[PDB]
């Protein structure tokens, strides 16, 4: 009933390291996970325990910091814009299920207007860092 966490390694896939993703690591995640309304996110939504039968019914592509952080370490990644795009799917998946207002909805905005302020300081170009 809950479906497995997403995937975070896989073997014979397009991986390797760069300096934004490792901007996206030890500066951009480093600074949402330590934030206030960060818990909620860390890991994956467990639908039974918070009672949403409809949840996976909607969301069908869930997504979290818990998980994001892993496939960042494990260098799952092929570049940044494949891991700016798993937080933009984790925000919108909120957006999409609850009403403007919530509090829920709140927190997320809040991590996304930091998010947003964090990528500014992102290095202009992409460069291949060894493993
Ligand atoms: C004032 N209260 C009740 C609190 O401080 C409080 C005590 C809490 C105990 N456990 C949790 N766990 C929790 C873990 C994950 C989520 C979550 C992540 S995405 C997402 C989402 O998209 C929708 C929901 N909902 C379930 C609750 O509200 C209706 C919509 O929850 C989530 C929500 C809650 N939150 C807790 N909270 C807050 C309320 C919800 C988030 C934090």
């Amino acid at each position: 009933t809950n479906p497995p966490p997403p995937e975070t390694s896989n073997p014979n896939k397009p991986k390797r390291q760069t300096n934004q993703l490792q901007y996206l690591l030890r500066v951009v995640l480093k600074t949402l996970w330590k934030h206030q309304f960060a818990w909620p996110f860390q890991q994956p939504v467990d639908a039974v325990k918070l009672n949403l039968p409809d949840y996976y019914k909607i969301i069908k592509t869930p997504m979290d910091m818990g998980t994001i952080k892993k496939r960042l370490e494990n260098n799952y990644y092929w570049n940044a814009q494949e891991c700016i795009q798993d937080f933009n799917t984790m925000f919108t998946n909120c957006y999409i299920y609850n009403k403007p207002g919530d509090d829920i909805v709140l927190m997320a905005e809040a991590l996304e207007k930091l998010f947003l302020q964090k990528i500014n300081e992102l290095p202009t170009e992409e460069t291949e860092i060894m493993i």
